[PDB]
């Protein structure tokens, strides 16, 4: 809907500015589930706007096979790759071998792991055969998002989380972590509650950050405590940043709440990013806002990883994975432009 | 959605007449509250309730006189210390928790808060029940009820929430009491859940919900999954099922296209969460982003009607809370017919 | 003085036990036979037709020791060099036959026969003795645990320690003041009952306070341990007064019970203290012991079976002689209850 | 035994003359205990303290003249609402606990309890001491002194008792706070108390109190040993000695002869308990069947004088009580002149 | 050698098992039907009528591979590839059934039935073969896990490795040496069972040695653990000769039992040998293996309600036979349990 | 096989011809056991140790002169309660275990246990070794050892034995005391079993088993993985890895076929255990069915040369045991030289 259509419109437009400023270079953008009939009808939206190079993963005869079943005229010059017959393969087996001999993998199972797609892809990406990848429409999200943790991994002190984006109509509220860790300790929250900063960031609006609880301001054993520290070791990390907490959803989001009731608080204009204390409250938050209220409501996003790589859900949309690839590619150039320096 | 709240409104004139006419006796501990006494003006209106405020009758009375609501004198007025009953409320308090670190002084300091002494009232049968919270945090304000009202025959005290919606209202709970209960709680909650839609003439349709889908795994999936069994051993004429996500809950055709097998067929109408973290966040976050209008939270478990209003609560949330405490205190007062 | 009136009441009780059983004296076996304070308090003893001793060591190194301070009424008296016992071999097979799957050898257990401790165990396990005293000469976990081997404890029943403080006119009885740790609010409640026991033995009504720093709290930890305890000791015997959790003067004082408490079902005030902890019951006592004035006995082995006491390493010969007047009262309870 | 309280009430009038003839300023929250009044009856006779009476004033003043005791006629009596300073008091104790779980409806009705009131006038000067908690249990009148008054650096509130025997006296530790305290914790109890019998111009000479003589096991016995050997490593000249049953820490014959190899000589005056079952069995039994006179328990710990008396307590234990404040305040105050 | 005159008698009573069963040979299907080492293995088995082997994988595969090894006598075996078979969506939905509530929908169980361990497994499950061996290919408890999943464990049973040491006289049976990292009394009397009932069917009594640190200790831990096992072990089959806790040289050498424990009802020295952890099974078979003399066969799944076995990758071809072989005859056994 | 044990003996000859013709000082507790004194019987005549007997000097004559001997009426005996610097050990043990649940008294009676003075032999210099436990089991034995003698700087009681091929010998570590050692405690016992490797002209290869490879997971895995890690970064100029497992460990053609990563080329000489199960079930089991034969255990870690048996032991063993206990004695010996 509308206040979607707005958001996606600016990244789309910044992904072509930003292809436009480096020699009109597109993102190549690798799709382990090159048999999948949402991400095809996707991929058909996606070239004609020119924001990525696409690569899909399978046989190539049997998704020509099934994107011709398809209808789709616009996508036959792309590449497509079987993981097992790619001249790198032997290269890409001994390099997660020599990932992970010492833990519990040896060679001939280095093999069969680099022939599943979504392993390749994550390779690709790291080694730099790809820019980026979109996985995981038709596998659980712990089991995709295995691959890219291990193969591509975090960045220095950065922990794998997932975000979500509700889009109000003016403003914009970002969620996390939505799909990756159980109970995240006081540091890690803090750490999510920075990258969750970094990507308010990239959109020109000043974070504000509230680490969420069941309780106001209380501080006591558990999850207020929890919450509390958390705040405290962000700020410590980031003094020019409105961070606050522990303190319940409602006084986060509505600032009128906040100046009322805890005028000492240090988190002024309501909070645009949303940091949960475990993974029921921001996995059940994040799809009952999406199927109740009414809200739109995009993601989840990956976050944390020294590449770009995102896993969709089953459950997600045609428009959904565009929305995904989208912030793929713009996150791709953003890494980009950013190792240039 | 202004169609739910009017319905009741409309059950309760229909039970008070029903029952010759008399209404349920609320009791206010927060007598001097702008919020809780002009809310009570628009519901005194409506001939829902017959209010007891608690407070010092001469404050009660000046802070009325400057709300400028002429609408709500004669209604009764009392101070804990100078009722009648005083002396006998504190000595039954006192048996209730003499070697639960409580002196006879001690409960005499307690039975002089307005809390405590609304409790009482309601376990009495001075008052049909209380509505209580709109100054102080919730744990504060249950305490006083849980120590004196109690819960009935295996029950859990457990907050829950109505999301009401175009057509559907959903249930959801515990939203304010227990930080992580067992799977023997949450079916337990699941079930006092269920009673309450049946009052609507609605068939429960129950999810027990986690961050996974169908998986039993260690944890919080494993134990929503035990969860349901546990409920439907217990009542086996109900739809329960988990552990499930929350949009596979709510949405049928994500259920009928992902997980065709699960005896849910036709979207959740309760939701049990599995921790205070998600029950809490939740409802407030919908509450506040989504265009739903959320009622409560309202305390289920109590063998009478007592409720808590959640700090941050508007005015119109204060009237609905009422206007709700109204039908349970009746709903009781009809159960207590054996 | 009050210690020598107490012990008299229970020297008549041995002598009136005695008679209209033969006029037989229980037989009790002393492990430490070599030493100067046991044998010190024997001839106190066999002066008041208390018990008939036996004594364990080399026959020789003990009349040695018997010559050496001067005592002749002890001549004539049994003397068991343990190795060369009779049983001994059938004594061996047994303690084998108890302990083969609990680490112990044939050989190991040969030896262990062979000390004194075990012997004198055994010997009263198998009837060929009433009762035991042992321990001036070891310590105290170390002494106990033979008895605890062989002879065991009777049904539902646990191993305690138990002092008397004699005051004026009464007297209270600690509870467990050497053995269990960190008893459970089950194991409270038999300590309770065991001690309770003992006072009905003495026709005093008994009542039992459960004792902690919380009067009447019920919160988490100890007070909810000592309040559960009470109402365990309660279900178990309806008849008797006991309450808990309370403050240990709100225990002994009824009057500042009364003006605080008047719910409690213990009235003027409690004559059975049982503890939360092995700090609280062992501080107490001896604290009592030392700075109070009055005069504290004790401890004594309660739980077990057959009658065994344990001395302390520190003990006094007086101790000796009322801890071997309550084996021999032990003893004959015991044989007079297993009649029928 | 009064011998040791006239020592210390001459030492009060020595400091008073000291200061210019200036008198502490104890408040008493329970301005209208029989107890706290009689005891007052005895103290302003003697020139102890400026009493300052906590309640509404002519409800007190009724029950002084009620009472029969015209010595305190002219006392200063406070209402803490209507004070002056009532709501920057408020601001302060809000400020200080808005983060855990205090609003400012909640931070004014607590200001309104004599007891925070009573910890607030000493935090800010208003006073120089306060004596509680012949009513109410000590966990609960405690509280307001450790939130508002706090512990000073390094420190652990710990409530401590004087055994007085006929020749000695004996200090026991930790009496009333903490439930089992770690070795760090009883050591740094032992320092406390310690500085307390060198008041006295006393050697201080420490017991880690155990069931055990130097065994060290695992449990409470390292746990004494530890204790003692940090308590030596941070004050090496004391004699500090651990872990030994009660008999062997106080009967220094019984040292001497099972323990010669033992840093302490002498017998112990200093017994610090481990854990608070032992500690307030012991010195309530001591209290009760001792022939002993025993005074306490006070507070220790905290940076402005304040103690709460037990509930047990009679009123001369609330004269003696009160004589200790009064020596600790001015010790405090002379000391916070550097 | 011990192995090859082992393995004769194992083929010979399969031989003697077809018999009366009308000739007719397990069918066991082999998910890796291009394996070198299978398909080597296979050449000799089928000369000696043990099974009738079903392959897994491209029919031109598997015929290229067994053209290009050279052995003419594997023609015309069964080959199947799971995707074009005609039960394989009925396949599939026998594994939605199992496993829809343990985190598998539809597509996945699809996609895991295109797996041949999940095919083999589902064959097994389904009566359209007898028996599976897999695993040359892959590391263990990924290919444990498929027959787990879709054959599962019969009543009170236990997944658990066994294998044989073959001496210059008799064998001892070891168990479990590859599922459990540290099984409970409860789950090693079970082991023990299984372990028992494998020596009854070579007409062997079976004497069982639950192995600790320890001999007839008790102590808490390990040594308590394994008594209490062989305590239910015996209350299970009284029949039996099974005790513990106890040491390996007290366990193997009957003269060191009979001089040191006499009282153990364990004479003649065990046969079985249940371990009280993963680290002591895996390390001792291990190390028996390569520095004993000792001829070392299986590991063997046992546990599992119909036959399936687990190589190790690491095995040579004959070990693929000693699999198969046992195999086919656990799978008769099954049989012969089915009748009735 | 023979021949490493006859290298043992022909070592001790060449110390002991080299350092003035002395015998190390060997003690033995059970003085009239017949296992010990058939292999005293066997090593008398091969000149290793001067042997110590303990008990009843009249007794172990009655028992070793009557049952087949002549070459033993030469031999040092003693009873404990007799020896003339008896009272001076039992002085010392007092002073080191004063504060550990021993007072003067069981300081006597222990000393006058033989195995007690046999350590405290060792310990005052008096004694160069002891070999004991064929008579009570071996944690009850290794107690006074421990309690007496104790371990080095940093060092760990372990249990060490040899498996002796043909070509190598292998050692087996620890077989006999820790129940479930640390990351931290395993790399100690690697490095305590090298540097016996090192003395015996043989470079040390340092494998810490598991029931994986390589697997690094949770749990032992790990724990090895982390010794490994630790050890290495203990020595860098040793061969140390693991996770493995066993025949990972000791064949070296497993190793370079599956694990070419591997810093331990050769095969392993060195096997560090995960537990004590695994330790002890291992070595027992090669010792009865393999054509090996293994010696030990040896106590590693302890500040003298002290040793316990098995009862499961043969005379041979003890023969052994007794040989490699003297060499060791020496060493130790030849590090109190400096």
């Amino acid at each position: 809907g509308s206040h979607s259509k707005v958001f996606i419109r600016s990244a789309i437009n910044r992904v072509h500015q930003n292809s436009a400023a480096n020699g009109g270079e597109l993102p190549r953008i690798v799709f382990p589930e090159g048999t999948s009939t949402k991400v095809l009808k996707a991929l058909a939206t996606l070239v004609e706007e020119k924001i990525c190079q696409p690569i899909l993963l399978g046989y190539p005869e049997r998704v020509k096979e099934k994107i011709k079943a398809l209808d789709i005229p616009l996508l036959n010059d792309v590449s497509i790759v079987h993981p097992s017959s790619h001249p790198k393969y032997f290269s890409f087996v001994e390099k997660l071998y020599s990932l992970r001999q010492r833990k519990g993998i040896n060679l001939g199972e280095a093999e069969r792991l680099m022939a599943d797609p979504n392993y390749f892809a994550a390779m690709m990406v790291n080694q730099g055969e790809a820019d980026g990848m979109v996985s995981g429409s038709s596998i659980n999200y712990a089991d995709a998002v295995r691959p890219i943790l291990q193969t591509i991994g975090v960045y220095k002190e950065g922990i794998p989380a997932g975000l979500n984006f509700v889009l109000l109509e003016d403003k914009f509220l970002v969620l996390a972590d939505t799909t990756v860790n159980l109970n995240p300790t006081a540091e890690q929250c803090a750490q999510i509650a920075l990258q969750a900063a970094k990507i308010v960031e990239y959109f020109g609006i000043e974070p504000r950050v509230a680490m969420l609880s069941y309780s106001n301001f209380s501080g006591a054993e558990g999850t207020p405590r929890k919450m509390k520290k958390a705040a405290e070791i962000a700020r410590s990390l980031r003094p020019d940043l409105m961070i606050e907490g522990d303190m319940q959803a409602d006084t986060a989001v509505n600032p009128e709440i906040m100046e009322r009731l805890f005028p000492f608080s240090g988190l002024k204009g309501g909070a645009n990013v949303l940091v949960f204390p475990n993974l029921e409250s921001s996995n059940i938050a994040y799809k009952l806002i999406q199927q109740i209220g009414k809200a739109e409501v995009i993601g989840p996003f990956l976050t944390g990883v020294r590449r770009s790589a995102n896993v969709l859900q089953r459950t997600t949309t045609v428009d959904g994975i565009v929305n995904s690839v989208v912030f793929t590619a713009l996150e791709a150039q953003y890494i980009k432009e950013v190792l240039k320096s």
